[PDB]
């Protein structure tokens, strides 16, 4: 796709701290850009939509190539249309924003410049951020994570994409998303099947795969940390069901692990660590600091801070595994206890290390789940299982919670606020900000 300018594109600024092993941190100034899927896609020479509701223009878009040639992405009114605002080192995303149309959440990328994404090399470093999940009930997810996307959003590899990072193109993740309207400079109209429950979405014949470091998938009820490996580290197109993931009938596709080696304290047995109010170690009605460290061995460590009090990731005993570090032994023990082989089949932490050794783009979003109602995160899943089934219970939400239409109607004013992002060598982000 190309870019049009009927609506100006002004990325909301966002500062973050870059810290050094020497004990100091200096401010960095970037901004955030919304993913292409949320934008208006119209004919290059008029205001005629190329995509409207959940269907493509059969005339402007008879095939993937003709569509990309005829269509462009336009600018976004961040606040009024998408409920996205920033203030210094803070970013807030509203759940439901009503303007000419209804919008649900957003997926944003941290940019280095107005035309490029900021890349982060995680291995040997740590990522810290503050988050207020107090306004996120069951069924919602204010996610913060990393994906192996190209800094230009795909422009150099696919000439037919001239919109680039400035218009949020180039997305990929471990689900090998087939819901994307443009992948590799081409539309995804061929094979498009509209969603039966979502008026704005569908699933195309192609998907976009890549490694994903799911640092934070959470709401006020549950939270998870999950690395997802892929046989090919960076962004790569996939065909139909071979894509696997949430959008295909067979989730175990040929390149990415859609499950991951997840770590949810509640799922592991500690039901008193994270939740709303004073009866939990971490009170989700108040802001908290989340720190994730990526040691060179390939293992992942984590600690939290609230009201100045520090808490390492709680210990978990699973099979022969015991501890609080997300390592090979943990992931192997989890598959043995909870079942599955997806993570190890895709190479595990060794394969995942190949992604953290290279650059990854920061993603911040707010979304509800049209495929599983966020049950895999905050409830019992599958819903027919009981607490006796190892790993079934991941949170205290009812198995009837999270229906998109219901949560959007009942909690339209829900929101998530990410702030004070700090990145640097392990042991440095706790030092004074510049
Ligand atoms: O039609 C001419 C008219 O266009 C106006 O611009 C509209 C676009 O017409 C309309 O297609 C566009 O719709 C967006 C919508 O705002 C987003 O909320 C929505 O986001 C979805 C996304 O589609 C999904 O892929 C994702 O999973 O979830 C998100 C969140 O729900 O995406 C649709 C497009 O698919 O909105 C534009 C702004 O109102 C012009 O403003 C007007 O001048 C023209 O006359
Ligand atoms: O397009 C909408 C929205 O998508 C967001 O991406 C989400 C997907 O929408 C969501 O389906 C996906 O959820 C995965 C989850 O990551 C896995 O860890 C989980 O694995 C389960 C497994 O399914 C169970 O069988 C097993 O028992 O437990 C494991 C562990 O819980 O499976 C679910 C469903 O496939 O997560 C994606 C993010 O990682 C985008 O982030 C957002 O921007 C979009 O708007
Ligand atoms: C949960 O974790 C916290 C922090 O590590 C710990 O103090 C508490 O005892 C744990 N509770 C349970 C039930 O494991
Ligand atoms: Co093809
Ligand atoms: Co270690």
């Amino acid at each position: 796709q190309s870019a049009c300018t009927l609506q100006s594109e002004t990325h909301p600024p966002l500062t973050w701290q870059k810290c050094s092993s020497g004990g100091t941190c200096t401010q960095q100034t970037g901004s955030v850009v919304i993913d292409a899927n949320w934008r208006w896609t119209h004919a290059t020479n008029s205001s005629t939509n190329c995509y409207d509701g959940n269907t493509w223009s059969s005339t402007l878009c008879p095939d993937n190539e003709t569509c990309a040639k005829n269509c462009c992405l336009d600018g976004a009114a961040y606040a009024s249309t998408y409920g996205v605002t920033t203030s210094g080192n803070s970013l807030s995303i509203d759940f439901v924003t009503q303007s000419a149309q209804k919008n649900v959440g957003a997926r944003l990328y941290l940019m280095a410049s107005d035309t490029t994404y900021q890349e982060f090399t995680l291995l040997g470093n740590e990522f810290s951020f503050d988050v207020d999940v107090s306004q996120l009930p069951c069924g919602l997810n204010g996610a913060l994570y990393f994906v192996s996307m190209d800094a230009d959003g795909g422009v150099s590899k696919y000439p037919t994409n001239t919109a680039g990072a400035k218009y949020g193109t180039g997305y990929c993740d471990s689900q090998c998303p087939r819901d994307l309207k443009f992948i590799n400079g081409q539309a995804n109209v061929e094979g498009w099947e509209p969603s039966s429950n979502n008026a704005n979405t569908g699933i195309g014949g192609h998907g976009s795969c890549c490694s994903q470091m799911d640092i934070w998938e959470a709401n006020s009820i549950s939270e998870a940390l999950t690395p997802h490996p892929c046989t090919t580290v960076g962004q790569e197109i996939c065909e139909g069901d071979g894509c696997g993931g949430t959008y295909s009938d067979n989730r175990y596709g040929g390149t990415c692990d859609p499950d991951g080696c997840d770590w949810n304290p509640y799922r592991l047995g500690n039901t008193s660590f994270y939740g709303p109010g004073s009866s939990f170690t971490l009170d989700t009605t108040k802001k908290l600091t989340v720190v994730t460290q990526f040691e060179t061995s390939g293992a992942i460590n984590r600690y939290y801070v609230q009201n100045g009090v520090t808490f390492q990731q709680p210990n978990a005993e699973l099979g022969s595994y015991s501890g609080n570090e997300l390592n090979d032994d943990y992931c192997t023990a989890e598959e043995a206890e909870f079942g599955g082989s997806s993570f190890s089949d895709k190479g595990g932490l060794t394969q995942f290390k190949k992604a953290t050794s290279g650059g990854m783009v920061l993603v911040m979003s707010l979304w509800d789940d049209y495929y599983a109602n966020m049950l895999w995160l905050d409830s019992t899943y599958p819903t027919n299982e009981t607490s006796s089934t190892p790993g079934a219970v991941r949170g205290s939400c009812s198995t009837s919670s999270g229906v998109p239409a219901q949560v959007e109607s009942q909690s339209p004013n829900a929101k998530v606020t990410f702030s004070n992002i700090k990145f640097g060598p392990i042991g440095s982000t706790g030092n004074p900000s510049g």
